């Protein structure tokens, strides 16, 4: 049986990844980039906020001074910020609370691996830390996602081998980063996204203890 779960925050635990997006692409729009909209931030879910701009400067061949840069990313997440304030118990996606009782219950580990640095905010905003066995910060990892650093870093902190772990993840970069530590990806979105090469589910009522149960066993 797998040990522990591996926990992407935006857009696992809660619709915060709608929330980056608007935020990107606002700031994407300020500088007179126009070329984010859905289709191309599944390239920047699950991207550390530096990378993310960098992707969105790369797409546009856009070059900014270093002070530029720094103000965008701090103006971008000081803008984010705002928008989480009023974020509550009553966003939690469907499934998670549970799952996050039911693991507690059979002693299977949890921790959080997330990109954000926002991540810790959020989980007290949503009566949530308390389940958590350890969050990885995204700070100490020398490798951001799509590298498995986090990950293997989440799996380590609570005492278990990334194989004998599952990761949830929303985004390209995470599933990645996932498959590359040796734990067992479990993917909620469009398989359009996502790829036909692992198990996707539609929305996080299926991340259920039976299906990663189910999942598991194969
Ligand atoms: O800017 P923050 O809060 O540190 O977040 C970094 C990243 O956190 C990840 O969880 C999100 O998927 C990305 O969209 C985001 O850029
Ligand atoms: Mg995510
Ligand atoms: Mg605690």
């Amino acid at each position: 049986m797998f040990k522990a779960v591996l926990f992407d925050l935006d857009g696992v635990i809660t619709d915060t990844a709608e929330y980056h997006f608007r935020a990107w692409k606002a700031l994407a729009e300020e500088i007179g980039i126009n070329g984010v909209d859905r289709q191309f931030n599944e390239q920047l879910k699950g991207v550390s906020r530096e990378d993310s701009l960098q992707k969105i400067l790369d797409l546009a061949d856009k070059k900014v001074s270093a002070e530029e840069f720094k103000e965008l990313a701090k103006r971008k997440n000081d803008n984010y910020v705002k928008m989480i304030q009023d974020v509550s118990p009553a966003d939690v996606y469907p499934g998670i609370l549970q799952l996050l009782k039911d693991l507690r219950s059979n002693k299977i580990k949890i921790a959080l691996a997330s990109a954000s640095k926002n991540g810790p905010f959020l989980l007290e905003r949503m009566n949530l830390t308390g389940y958590f066995d350890a969050i990885a910060d995204p700070a100490e990892v020398a490798a951001s996602k799509p590298a498995p650093d986090i990950f293997i870093a989440a799996a380590h902190a609570v005492g278990v081998a990334p194989s004998e772990s599952i990761g949830l993840e929303d985004s390209q970069a995470g599933i990645q980063a996932i498959k590359d530590s040796g734990a067992l990806p479990i993917g909620v979105g469009r398989p359009e996204d996502l790829g036909d090469d692992i198990v996707i589910v539609p929305d996080t009522s299926h991340y259920t203890l039976e299906f990663l149960k189910e999942v598991w066993l194969q």
